[PDB]
Formats: structure tokens, C-alpha cells, sequence
């Protein structure tokens, strides 16, 4: 496998194998996706900090 693996992507080959950066890397998630009673799917996901859009006091006609 030449390409790693990115963000949205399967890591159950390996919790370490996800892609990383220069600042923050990938940690990988497992979630039941309708599957709990069948199995588990385990990608790459991102950090955050609780905060995706804190400034929209005024108006604005067009695509942020």
C-alpha cells in the first residue's frame, strides 16, 4: 500500500497507520455505523476545540 491513510478512511489494519502532519495528526475512531450488533468501523478522525463558527453577529448574502 503506497497511499496512508487519510482522514474519513479505514485504520483497522493499524491504529498507528493513519497519515500525520506537521502540526496535529489523525487519531482513530471506531463507531457502531449501524453495526453494532454485527461490528465496529474504526477511520481517522480529527481533534477539535468546540468552536466551528463563533462570529456571525452581522449579516452577509453570500456563501461563507
Amino acid at each position: 500500500a503506497k497511499a496512508c491513510t487519510p482522514l474519513l478512511h479505514d485504520c483497522s489494519h493499524d491504529r498507528h497507520s493513519c497519515c500525520r502532519g506537521d502540526m496535529f495528526k489523525y487519531v482513530c475512531d471506531c463507531f457502531y455505523p449501524e453495526g453494532e450488533d454485527k461490528t465496529e468501523v474504526c477511520s481517522c478522525q480529527q481533534p477539535k476545540s468546540h468552536k466551528i463558527a463563533e462570529k456571525i453577529i452581522d449579516k452577509a448574502k453570500t456563501t461563507l
